């Protein structure tokens, strides 16, 4: 159902999230024990939650922030989407890996 | 017509960007990453970066060399920044992107 892209930059990772009609997404951060953070607007994590000119929900991540993982030569970032209704309902959940290679 | 007049300072801990707008108009600061999104300035001193009007009309952004949308890039800090020049009503006159590099080349 829902629509998702990533992309890996030269000093961070963007993922791209386009929710149904009506619908709204929650961002939470995994680390490797299970445990889900919240994106807020003001942090030290270095990510952040945006909406571009279109529904879509811009995630950005830097490499060397909070939760991204160096695991076999790559950075890697797990992120969870919470597709929710306006009754508060969460109708699906998504689990995101987001791989970028590094030097 | 778009003759907004802005420089940037480079400092010791951070640099500063101060634009002064003219007729009664103000400016709004975003941060851009390299994905092209525009992140909009706000006081969060855990990012540091802040905003203050100067007691003249200009507008100030400072950031902190160690802040949070800062890059290192040739053994510089690097922060590209749009000024978006505004009408008191919030719309955009004019749109500006500044190169933000310290210390100076
Ligand atoms: C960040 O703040 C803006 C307005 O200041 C708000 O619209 C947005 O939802 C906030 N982002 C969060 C809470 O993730
Ligand atoms: C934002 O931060 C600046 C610098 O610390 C301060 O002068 C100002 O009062 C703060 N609050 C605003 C601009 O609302
Ligand atoms: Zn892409
Ligand atoms: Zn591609
Ligand atoms: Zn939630
Ligand atoms: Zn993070
Ligand atoms: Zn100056
Ligand atoms: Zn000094
Ligand atoms: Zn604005
Ligand atoms: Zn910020
Ligand atoms: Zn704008």
């Amino acid at each position: 159902l829902l629509q998702y892209h990533y992309d890996c930059g030269d000093f961070g990772m963007q993922l791209l999230a386009y929710p149904t009609r009506g619908r709204t997404v929650h961002f939470k951060v995994l680390d490797e024990f299970g445990t889900r953070f919240e994106v807020a607007n003001c942090s030290i994590c270095m990510h952040w939650l945006n909406t571009g000119e279109d529904g879509g929900l811009i995630f950005s991540a830097g490499y060397e922030g909070c939760h991204v993982l160096v695991k076999d030569g790559r950075y890697v970032l797990r992120v969870q989407l919470e597709e929710m209704l306006l009754s508060g309902v969460v109708a699906a959940s998504y689990e995101v890996q987001m791989t970028c290679p590094r030097p």
